[PDB]
């Protein structure tokens, strides 16, 4: 269904080989998070923007929505 920047990974899995906590910056469309970046704030490029997401254990799953589930308001 929907797919995981594999450009992400390339950066995220390098972090978790040394327990680097930094961001990882994506450009693809639908880029989602994955289990790999629990300790990273990754920019899923959500189509237009790179939202750096820092992925905990519990909000990978979705793209950006669960690290950033808020309005403008």
């Amino acid at each position: 269904g929907v797919f995981v920047d594999d450009h992400l990974l390339e950066k995220v899995l390098e972090l978790n080989a040394k327990g680097e906590k930094r961001l990882i910056k994506t450009w693809s469309r639908r880029s989602t998070i994955v289990p790999e970046m629990v300790g990273h704030t990754i920019a899923v490029y959500n189509g237009k923007q790179h939202v750096p997401v820092y992925i905990t254990e519990n909000m990978v799953g979705h793209k950006l929505g669960e690290f950033a589930p808020t309005r403008t308001y």
